[PDB]
């Protein structure tokens, strides 16, 4: 239960994540969503896919020593939506000017050369219709690439090729 | 013109669905929804539950000589709704006093003794919240078991069980 | 089989009722009837009552979103019984508790002020008497006023007096 | 600042109500809050309403035989708030469809042809002001009337016309 039409999302209890410690609460309501890519390993199942969240948030935590998973939310190959610091914590994806005016939502992988599936595609733009559904994020929100906001080669040629043809993409 | 957000739904292309051969629709909106079970084998990867998909549709098609799979809607363990008939087609589930007046979804497997892991009962959830985004069940829909319409074990002993605390499962 | 001699009931086509899509059933032999009045305006010809009975049923199904008119059966003052949901399908009378178990007259007029003509108390004396015979009812019913279960003014003042008088109430 | 900063609700030791019976549970935040009336007699004083919210229960625990007064909340033309099973208990109010997902707040008297005096109305929606500050209520809450979720007159045409008004108030 995490209030109405919210495209099936995995909860944190359930990929085993640990306690975030973030305090920054986001401006509701969000214009920005920001697209990236973990550039690590990618997965297809869900039970790799919980196991693959674990990491990205570890490394986050453990070693970077950042409150939580730098990422808003985490999409899978397996076609479904994990969920990090969620549409209230203020993430940690695109540095100071991006951040806390920007919701952040990256796909798990490596898409240089490789292109993700249709229903993570599906997923992730299932997760933006939520989104407006809660309040969280504005009915005219507008999708950035990473690169776009940041000297990166994220989210990959492969997946900054599609999300060009995602309607909210502006320039 | 109404739907306020929906779900992710895998379409029939994607899980290589055989044309569907009906043509009879459904008096739009539903207040009926029935949830069954395939008493088959249950799957967990994307991938093999579009083979399951399949396979229940090819029983329905191939052997019983029906237009297409009986349910409007297939549920996975892999988290996804699989699209069967949809939300505008009759389907040969229930009887047909309950087939004209009912949307059917079926969790894909025998849950007599196993219960469906969360993200498949949240999968179903926000599919009949889609529903009703989409005007193709009203926000009245009563959730019944297949037991509850004609004498079968068909939602499952436990998964019975669990729908029973749903907030729309009338008596 | 000893011709039942009841029937006096203006059937649902009759005076024009949408569709049911009620499909819940009583279980006869019912105990408990509950009396309750529409507290909207009262007709007295079977053309004004054939027109009244279709403004219940559509306040019920169309503002509610009712599968039907909530009574069994209406009264009219013009001395006719009008088919509602009938002695078999169950109505949405009185709350989780009575419904399930007894048949909703209502008497089709606001009678805190008034007292609705013999014809009508006659007709109503008349239908219980009716759904004895066709085994419907208990032979020892139990007559209920609508407060008596609920918190409001129904079958209304001086009508609820009138029934605390016959032999089948109950305290 | 932004405490609770709540309204003014006499608890029920102060006007002495019997002890609830009731232990179901609301689940937080709600989101529907439906506006009835008592039908009664109504009140000016903190002595008579005290007095009114004692027959008002008393009748719905004692007659009807439930766990405590129907509804969640009480208003009083003393402009006092009057507390019935509070923010946490589910009460009786709208039947089975809606008493688990809305809150209950009646209007002590009976407004079919009288409206509450301004501080009636003031109490009411301060009420709702504190509701969404204790995260009681969601804060994009709904408003409706007794007869737009049930058969009935409540909560009479004047005060109808009134909550119609309020923003919160929806079809
Ligand atoms: C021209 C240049 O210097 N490019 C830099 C990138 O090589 C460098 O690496 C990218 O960093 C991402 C975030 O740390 C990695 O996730 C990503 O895999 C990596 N790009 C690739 C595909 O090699 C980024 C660091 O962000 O900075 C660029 O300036
Ligand atoms: C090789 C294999 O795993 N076969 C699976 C079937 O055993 C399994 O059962 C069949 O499912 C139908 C639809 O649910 C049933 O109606 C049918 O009775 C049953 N087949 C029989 C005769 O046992 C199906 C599930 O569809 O999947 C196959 O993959």
């Amino acid at each position: 239960e995490d209030p109405p039409a919210c495209g099936s999302i995995v909860p944190r209890r359930e990929w085993r994540a640990l306690a975030s410690e973030c305090r920054e609460r986001l401006t509701r309501p969000v214009r920005y969503v920001v697209v990236s890519h973990t550039a690590g390993s990618h997965c297809d199942t869900p039970a790799s896919c919980a196991q693959q969240a674990q990491n990205v948030q570890s490394y986050h935590v453990r070693n970077l020593g950042w409150c939580d998973v730098g990422y808003n939310f985490l999409i899978g190959e397996d076609g479904l939506v994990y969920e990090g610091r969620g549409w209230n914590i203020k993430g940690a994806h695109a540095g100071p000017t991006w951040n806390p005016i920007s919701i952040g939502i990256s796909f798990m992988g490596n898409y240089m050369n490789r292109v993700p599936p249709p229903r993570a595609l599906r997923a992730a733009q299932n997760l933006l219709a939520c989104g407006v559904a809660l309040g969280a994020l504005r009915s005219n929100y507008e999708v950035k690439g990473h690169r776009d906001v940041q000297p990166t080669l994220s989210p990959g040629d492969r997946l900054y090729e599609i999300i060009q043809t995602w309607s909210h993409y502006r320039a």
